């Protein structure tokens, strides 16, 4: 059964609600982004209207085989009418194709559903500038002040400088980057650009990347592993055993691996600056954990909400424990008292 924080009242609509069977009263299913916890339940046998971005609809058709007649892609930043209700899709600064959804209810209530997002001051000059929001359905993944991490630009600067130094010292070093979903593509793209290489990967990952509307992508990626010195591997293989095994397969072309595991937040963030980050090393293999986040930090979240001034907040993450719920409610009231709304 579909939980209340996935339903939009006063409409026939649900958000990220594909794992509950036929939801009673649902006339249109929205999908914010192509991450498995959110698309869980979709497949080629789905026969209700799915509303999403262009990029998400490429992934639904090619990767999950959803039939074309049920995929309804909407342009971003554009007022659209869906089953009698005005909606807008906005860029969520999450993974490729990820959106927030503005719903203009027939009674005059305005609802923002963030999906998954990384809040940014640039959102203060989107179509959100123009009107009041009554209800906020909020990605609360990192809603506690201990969750700090650097800008994506600082993290990419560290990765590029680290990879370029290693491979210039040793032209026979291979770089490997872990992946298990879409998102975080700038990590491997930026490193391959500084090294003058295409990125090598499996046919299944190449397929996925070809759905993302990335400019000049044919110039940037390949399935010919032998021609490339930056390889993508599943995240599960980013350990000493998996990497050893991979280096054997390369036929003595390489004699060292430098590997990156983009994580979200980890508790080594509480003590170390990005500049000071060191790898785990065994023999000729080194593994860096890098805190590349596609969700808001505590401070980015708090700024966005204090700017938007919603009348009510409904969290969409960390909703399963009383302690998490009570913590989030306390911070919402602090923010409201500090800012005066
Ligand atoms: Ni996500």
């Amino acid at each position: 059964t579909c939980p209340f924080y996935k339903k939009i009242p006063g409409t026939g609509f649900t958000v990220d609600a594909f794992q509950y069977g036929v939801v009673e009263g649902c006339t249109a299913y929205f999908l914010t982004h192509f991450h498995s916890d959110h698309y869980a339940g979709l497949s080629k046998h789905f026969t209700f209207p799915v509303y999403c971005s262009e990029i998400t609809g490429n992934l639904l058709k090619n990767k999950l085989h959803v039939q074309e007649q049920y995929i309804h892609p909407l342009p971003l930043d554009t007022e659209c009418i869906v089953n009698g209700v005005k909606v807008v899709l906005l860029d969520a600064n999450h993974c490729p194709g990820a959106v927030m959804i503005l719903f203009y209810l027939p009674n005059g209530t305005v609802i923002l559903h963030t999906g998954d997002f990384r809040a940014d001051p640039s959102m203060e000059r989107s179509l959100l500038a123009d009107q009041k929001v009554h209800m906020l359905y909020l990605d609360t993944t990192y809603c506690s002040p201990e969750y700090t991490f650097p800008s994506q630009q600082e993290v990419i600067r560290f990765a590029i400088n680290t990879a370029f130094e290693a491979v210039t010292l040793n032209p026979h070093a291979l770089v490997v980057c872990g992946t298990y979903s879409i998102g975080k593509e700038k990590v491997f793209l930026a490193i391959a650009d500084v090294l003058g290489s295409k990125v090598g990967m499996s046919q299944e990952k190449y397929k996925t990347l070809q759905c993302l509307n990335i400019p000049e992508i044919n110039s940037l990626i390949t399935t010919d592993m032998c021609s490339s010195l930056v390889h993508l591997l599943p995240m599960m293989q980013i350990n000493f055993k998996g990497l050893q095994s991979h280096l054997k397969k390369c036929g003595g072309k390489y004699n060292q691996i430098l590997a990156f595991r983009p994580t979200g937040w980890t508790h080594s963030n509480k003590f170390t600056r990005i500049a000071d980050v060191i790898p785990q090393t065994k023999g000729n293999i080194s593994i860096y954990g890098i805190p590349y986040s596609e969700h808001s930090s505590y401070l980015e979240m708090k700024r966005f909400v204090q700017w938007l001034k919603p009348q009510k907040i409904i969290p969409t993450v960390n909703v399963g424990t009383w302690k998490s719920r009570s913590t989030m409610e306390k911070y919402f009231r602090e923010w409201k008292l500090e800012a005066g709304y």
